[PDB]
């Protein structure tokens, strides 16, 4: 199968890397970085 869901790509907000889906949150950034 192929399913598309995303919580927080590069470029998204987020109060801590849980919260992005990738897994690339900061506290300072906030946002999801590569």
């Amino acid at each position: 199968s192929q399913e598309q869901r995303q919580c927080k790509k590069i470029g998204e907000h987020c109060y801590v890397a849980d919260e992005c889906c990738s897994k690339r949150c900061l506290f300072y950034a906030a946002k999801c970085v590569s």
